[PDB]
């Protein structure tokens, strides 16, 4: 047989552009953790995961108790996890809405998704088969993702580092303009507008003139529940059927399932739809059509094509969500969606906004061309991590000031007065 | 370099059945089971065991040709290719008469399908020299328990073409709590399902209690195969109180068993209503039932059993697991995804006491039951090797027993001439 017997736990900060959302405004660096196991005869399993301080404690108490295990025995380190979890009680209940890592509902699968990536690239490499072979074998050998548009300011506030290519984006110019810059570069032909930070009716103007400007390409707009129910059908109105669909405009399934019903537009979710149970009380209002999958919160990959299956049991469409993310989690979101028959939809991603030198793994950043991730016959994820790049992200980490991730207290930099309210409009 | 397939052996047998009654009528004194072996160009092989009647072998044997030179793990490339070869193919059944457990048309990709996966998986646990367990995220028990599945049966097959059975006849309470009595000595199981919807229902109600008496502690379970009406049910319901851990199929239908369930509270469990995940979403809109007995054979193979397993932890419906008339090919595909899965919430059920000690393909003949339980071990995948001369004999009965498609009801006729597939009889 096989065992672990060292596990490497390593959080690590790479920069942000002043990405606008419903909540605020992203800070100068986003946070992540970088896992890595190993095993007595030599291989390694690659992991990649949120930063925040909730959810790297949970990984620094699990990790110890991972040595001299079966990296098969996956059942093993959920029953793990879940003690390490239920002895850390109390838990804080109100994290940062955006960001999963400080979600206390999902402490038990984020920390299990984290070495379940790891456990199986590490199986994969063993068997010097690439990851999605243990999953059931690629059902396409290439994974179509999304433009990942944002609203943004032209530098951050109090400059800790030199501004972003990209400059400003406020009107619908320069979101026609940051579009044609990502579809030209990597080759994307589905398009996600990030929304809920500038008036709504604007908002819908900038789609509008993305359908001018890029014509037969699926449209996605985004205010993550930052609308309430009676703009979310005034804008919807508006909108018509220019959209491949309407992610999470109002929050709560009660308010998303009147909203479908009153105008027929298929809605998708990552927020009301975050695990199985929301799952269940989902499908009971038919509040969503599409859910968008994330390995990351729901569990890992396996229990990703678990949601995928129950998806087409239920008639509801699969996508993808993202967090700002690096090559280990990119492969990961590919090598599972690769995977199952009933993901037709783009992937959303957030590699365009991360810096080439900034990237942990071997050959700098991975490439996306047509705006697809090939799926090679490399074992694993098929990636090296560079140790180098890593104690340097590493170090940008304890120097950085940031342990949790806030983008309201960010924004308060920028307008005092600014407090979180949701919905907004 | 992918490792890939080289040979593929499928193979019909038939083996010694006793005369066992059901709600359709009653076993033949054969029954029919198909073997499947896989090779690999290093010399690992993967085994599998299916459904023998001819519509299946077919389906079986149309894939069989398809399936060389592909890799092993690419098993989303192999339900591609059973749904191209069954759409390439009439159902050549009647609806009426799909009984037994696995035969109805819309089956055909998930029987076919699960067929091979099981060999496929087999095949990886050999070359990764892992239990099969392991593959499935590992194993959260290494024993999987079991039930006493007890039957009525006669003395003998009419105009028998072979010695009767050693079990002797079973009509009435002593004659079944002897025939437990005799499973429990032997194997050690620690719950009981009786096989109803069979004699009176007054007269199984008294079997019940008489098992009650002899076996205390010991949780009684009950298949009636919805040969009960619903004011049977309810009937019956009262004469037997709290006697029984759970019914299940007492009445047929996704109606039926809803209304029942209303009108009692009583936990109903199905390998009828919900034999399919559509049957499930449909089930779960009219809460119908309360646990589901999965059975890896026609759920589609083993890994949409454990996505069944979740699905109903996602939905509060409880799971066990399934396998009738089956060698220990079967019975230890069924143990390994049974050890797999959290949420193993009552014993499974298994036929294994019925097949006869000679009449095995396996090396080492019948497969040990310890305390009513299965040892999932660290031997490569299923940890079970072909018994190529028992194969061969098998396979030979087969050609010369002269049946090619189960019917317990053509068989009850022989009996009782004036015999029709009644449901709900009572
Ligand atoms: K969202
Ligand atoms: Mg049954």
């Amino acid at each position: 047989s096989m065992k672990i017997t060292r596990v490497t736990v390593t959080p690590i900060a790479f920069r942000d552009p002043p990405l606008l959302n419903a909540s605020g405004i992203h800070e100068p660096f986003a946070l992540r953790s970088i896992i890595e196991i190993e095993s007595d005869n030599g291989y390694i399993g690659l992991g990649e995961s949120y930063g925040d301080a909730p959810a790297l404690a949970i990984q620094q108490q699990v990790q110890s108790q991972l040595i001299g295990l079966d990296p098969f025995n996956l059942n093993q380190l959920r029953r793990i996890v879940q003690t390490t979890v239920a002895a850390h009680k109390p838990a804080s209940l109100a994290g940062a809405e955006l960001a999963p890592g400080s979600h206390a509902s999902k402490a038990v699968s984020n920390a299990y998704s984290a070495f379940e990536v790891a456990f199986l690239d590490l199986q994969a490499r063993y068997l010097n088969v690439p990851l999605v072979d243990l999953l059931g074998g690629a059902v396409r050998d290439e994974v179509p993702f999304s433009a990942y548009l944002f609203f943004k300011y032209a530098q951050h506030v109090d400059s800790p580092y030199k501004p972003d290519n990209w400059g400003e984006a406020l009107n619908e110019q320069q979101i026609v303009a940051q579009a044609a810059r990502m579809i030209e570069a990597y080759g994307f032909k589905s398009i996600k507008l990030k929304a809920g930070t500038l008036p709504p009716e604007h908002e819908v103007a900038c789609i509008k003139a993305l359908k001018k400007a890029f014509p037969g390409y699926p449209l996605r707009i985004d205010p993550n529940g930052n609308w309430s129910l009676e703009t979310s059908i005034r804008m919807a109105e508006l909108l018509g059927d220019d959209l491949q669909y309407y992610e999470d405009p109002t929050p709560g399934l009660e308010g998303m399932a009147e909203l479908h019903k009153r105008t027929g537009l298929p809605l998708a979710t990552n927020m009301v739809v975050t695990d199985f149970d929301e799952f269940r009380r989902s499908v009971a209002q038919n509040s969503v059509q599409i859910v968008l999958a994330d390995h990351h919160y729901w569990g890992g990959l396996r229990d990703t094509q678990t949601l995928a299956k129950m998806c087409d049991t239920f008639g509801l469409g699969v996508s993808m969500h993202s967090n700002s993310h690096l090559g280990i989690s990119l492969m990961a979101m590919a090598h599972v969606a690769a995977a199952v028959p009933n993901l037709d939809y783009a992937c959303d991603t957030h590699y365009p906004w991360q810096e080439p030198d900034e990237e942990v793994i071997k050959g700098g950043k991975l490439p996306i061309v047509d705006g697809c991730v090939k799926i090679t016959r490399a074992p694993g994820l098929g990636l090296e991590l560079d140790h180098d790049q890593l104690g340097k992200l590493h170090d940008q980490y304890l120097t950085c000031g940031i342990r949790q991730r806030d983008d309201v207290r960010q924004m308060q930099r920028y307008k005092p007065d600014w407090k979180a309210l949701k919905p907004r409009f």
